[PDB]
């Protein structure tokens, strides 16, 4: 029977009774079958590495406060999910093996308010991108969401891991405006203009008076968020999504050097531009066995056959334009003239391409217009038992940097028998190299290779000045370990704050490599 | 002047230890040298906020050592960059008696500008003028975002979450990475700068775990020694325009037309401002020129102000950016929308140039990142004129603007203070920025101004309008309005302050956050 680390069987028994006393017997789950459902679907070490001793589903903020006070009395570590779809990063599994999961989304799933004219929502953690989309379509249709690739996730949960989508509102944390958060001893506070009783401005300026705290509750174990505002973009009168195929893997250098100047003023590249490699593109519409059934990495001719058969390039650029059709045509004209400088470049609009090769173009057209999709999950049919882990370091948006990363990562992936399926994304002045490391979750050796590969990718990226932005449970200590300027000054700052707000070491111990005193230097 | 809590023995032992670190010239204890760090616009008592000394560290290592000395002897340390926080206490400490750490005197270098990626890494003493002058010479494709006055700190203004009026108007938003000395002397870099050998410190504001930079703004949790800022690309062309609105009551329609044109960042591309007659009369004239009588300005003078200077009651200023054809299209939309208001008159920076055009021409500068000091003319409105900021946040809704206009000017009249005010829409929030002008040399004027501002803050709060930035004298009251859940936000701030600052050293009472040794002792 899974016990939290540092808690007696007796104290665990007492805590479970006390948790039932608050939420209801139905909303305290300890059965193996219910716990298996909170397994990381894509484990990278074993699979037994990150387990839940129980799952607690509180009704409301008041119950969140009382379960936190119960956790403090008995020393129960509690991890936190909204919808727990953090796939690539641990799913709903706790960093600290044996933690009790607080499932905020199961019962706290309400859209609390939507203001059409001032363009915001006040949300609970269980609101999915699908939910909010449905609500806006029915009640505030001038507005649109910003969704990541999948959209079964939480508008709150994603923003709290500082996730992103691809509309002009792609930076989810940026557009987060106000929070209600239960602090680690069970106090509740509202951030920004929400701290003023009867304020009408909670969701329209992120800051308020005095120190601005919301960031400290993102990629964080300093609190359980119970309500979160997010600004919502107005739908433009029209939109158009385009694909640019590029023949040569060596085109990346020129593609990135043209992309930056076109994106840094947020026009003409109006949304978040993505450059996807042939694999990430082929894997939505095809399986690995279709191109190659031998051992070792995919050979060049397998790649070449994907390019030809699907009508794609090694690099496939996807962008959306917004506004009156006269502006779209004009901006698209600047785009075509700029990227057309690259020999072999081919341009296709969402209304010009409707074949196997255009599946991603059509899916990008939905996502870039805030229409949530599960199409990218077909990527997990690439190989049997496929799972993925995320690798997404930050770089300067310069071709030389891109080329360096492309080469470093692919070379290592080839060595570790993992396909190079990646994309380069430019936000405004920063670049992300997002590689989806795919592997057989059911094959212990493949799990071990993926973990070994990712640890190597992180160290080598970091030696080059490229820091990881978001990572898996299994990798959090190592990633925080790379941010060790001032003999680990950042982590010492985080620990000082954690130990002050959380003297009993309760909330999601080890999140972002931040351990409270009672668990740190115990190797878990 | 001694710091509260400290014996003279400990003070002199620290002053000595300060001297060993920074050198004799950069520890100032003369009442002549201290006089220049006085709040120039004191509210209530003019002796309420005094410095016991001013220390100018050379570098991060010296800031750290002076912080360690402070911790040894229990010396409170307040902090400036350029200390031009005029309307908010200037370079005067919240805790009377504190030793001011003057980061800007010697730490004044532009450390790095990247033209292609559009950022600077700055030390605190870099002024808007400095950075403008640097860019024109070495990175001319780039422009600063500056506030109304250029003599302030790019860093210090960002750390109080100050603003300008270009698309980069939210200075904290564009702040990207910082190096901070924590209250006990440890130094740390935020975001990507926490990775040694990082090439992306100024390219993304957030690093890997919890995002901390916000907690160093309107804050006493540390001394910033380096700050990054994103820098906007100069568009190919620009033009600034002025819409004059005849009626007081037009405010409601102006704000309701303003919001839908600003929320998408077009056609209102920059931060739109709506200044009242007094605000842009007070630049280019003195109150004496219009009324010598007693009590409030009667309606006749506002009118003679309007007619003599060709201004409205409400004066809209905006800038448009891009190729001329985009400028003209955007200007056509703005004319078509605000032109629905009768008495609407539209003029560009190219087609006015008269005495009443002084503010339009100054906005053309500020909105194109040319800094200026022309708005200081304002402080000649009356002899010995000072101002205190009042700037609550409201929904950008005409009804809310009219309620705020009425309730602020009614109380301003009662307390014998002119209504000189701006409505500003950021993106989906409105600021009511009132400049309460008073005779700094008159104890009654100073007392009345404090009384007026206290009442304005309480009535604003009762209406659901919170203050965003305020004077030393008002910080306790303003934090007290943010008291959701029995003072939960201040209790959180106190727990963090006590954890990072166990000896209660850095800028005690900033934003109403007092460390344990000083809390609830009435200053
Ligand atoms: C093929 C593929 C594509 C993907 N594409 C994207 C993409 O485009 N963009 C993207 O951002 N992600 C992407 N992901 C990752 C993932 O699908 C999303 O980020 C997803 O939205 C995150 O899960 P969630 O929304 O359920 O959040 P959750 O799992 O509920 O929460 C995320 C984390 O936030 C914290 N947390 C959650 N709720 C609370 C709370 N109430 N209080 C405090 N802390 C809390 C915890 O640290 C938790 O682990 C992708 C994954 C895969 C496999
Ligand atoms: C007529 C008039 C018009 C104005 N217009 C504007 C305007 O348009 N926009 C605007 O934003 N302001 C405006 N102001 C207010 C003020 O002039 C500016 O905000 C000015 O830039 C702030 O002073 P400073 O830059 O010297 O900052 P400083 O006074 O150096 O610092 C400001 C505050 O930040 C903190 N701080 C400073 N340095 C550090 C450090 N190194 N570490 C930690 N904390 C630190 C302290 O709390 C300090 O009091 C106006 C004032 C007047 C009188
Ligand atoms: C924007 O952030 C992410 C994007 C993807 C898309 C992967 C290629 O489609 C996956 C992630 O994590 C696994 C992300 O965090
Ligand atoms: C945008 O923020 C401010 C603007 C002004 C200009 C006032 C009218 O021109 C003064 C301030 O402080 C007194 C501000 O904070």
């Amino acid at each position: 029977r899974t016990l939290p680390p540092g808690v007696s069987d007796e104290d665990f028994t007492s805590a479970l009774t006390a948790f039932r006393d608050v939420v209801g017997d139905e909303f305290v789950r300890t059965d193996e079958a219910e716990l298996a459902r909170f397994h990381d679907p894509y484990p990278v070490g074993d699979a037994d590495a990150h387990l839940a001793s129980a799952v607690i589903s509180p009704r409301d903020t008041e119950q969140v406060q009382e379960v936190v006070r119960i956790a403090n009395r008995y020393g129960i570590p509690l991890s936190v999910i909204s919808t727990g779809r953090n796939n690539g990063y641990g799913g709903s599994a706790p960093r600290l093996s044996g933690a009790v999961v607080v499932n905020t989304g199961e019962r706290m799933n309400r859209i609390l308010e939507v203001d059409e004219k001032l363009g915001y929502a006040l949300l609970e953690p269980g609101v999915t991108y699908f939910d909010l989309h449905e609500y806006l379509e029915a009640h505030a249709p001038s507005l649109m969401i910003d969704c990541p690739d999948l959209g079964w996730g939480s508008v709150v949960g994603n923003a709290l891991d500082r996730g992103a989508g691809y509309t002009p509102y792609g930076d989810h944390f940026m557009w987060q405006t106000g929070m209600e958060v239960v602090l680690p001893q069970g106090d509740v506070m509202r951030t920004g203009m929400g701290a003023l009783p009867g304020s009408t401005t909670w969701q329209l300026i992120p800051y308020g008076f005095g120190p601005y705290p919301d960031g400290m509750f993102t990629q964080s174990n300093l609190g359980i968020v119970t309500k979160m505002g997010i600004a919502l973009m107005q739908k433009p009168p029209a939109s158009m999504t385009y694909q640019i195929t590029f023949e040569n893997e060596s085109d990346l250098e020129q593609i990135v050097d043209i992309m930056l100047p076109l994106r840094i003023n947020m026009a003409p590249l109006q949304n978040v531009p993505v450059l996807r490699n042939i694999i990430l593109d082929a894997a939505v519409v095809s399986q690995r066995a279709d191109w190659y059934d031998g051992d070792g990495p995919l050979p060049p001719e397998a790649i070449e056959r994907m390019k030809k058969e699907l009508g794609l390039g090694y690099w496939n650029f996807y962008g959306t334009l917004y506004g009156p059709p006269q502006l779209i045509e004009m901006n698209y004209g600047i785009i075509k003239d700029a990227f057309g400088q690259i020999p072999g470049s081919r341009f296709q609009t969402h209304e010009e391409r409707h074949d196997r090769g255009a599946h991603v173009l059509q899916d990008r057209h939905k996502i870039n217009n805030g229409i949530p999709s599960l199409s990218e999950m077909k990527l997990m049919d690439w190989i049997p038992g496929a799972g993925h882990v995320g690798f997404s370091p930050i770089s300067p948006p310069v071709g030389r940097d891109a080329m360096k990363q492309f080469r470093m990562v692919r070379s290592r992936a080839d060595e570790y028998a993992k396909d190079y399926a990646a994309q380069f994304v430019v936000g405004l002045r920063e670049m992300h190299h997002i590689a989806l490391l795919l592997f057989d979750t059911q094959d212990a050796t493949a799990r071990n290779e993926t973990l070994a590969l990712t640890r190597l990718l992180i160290d080598e990226a970091a030696a080059e000045g490229y820091g990881e932005y978001r990572t898996h449970n299994a990798l959090m200590d190592q990633v925080m370990g790379t941010y060790n300027w001032g003999d680990g000054a950042l982590l010492k700052f985080h620990e000082a704050i954690k130990d002050a707000l959380d003297p009993n070491g309760i909330i999601a111990p080890g999140k972002s490599g931040v351990w409270p005193a009672r668990y740190r230097g115990k190797g878990l």
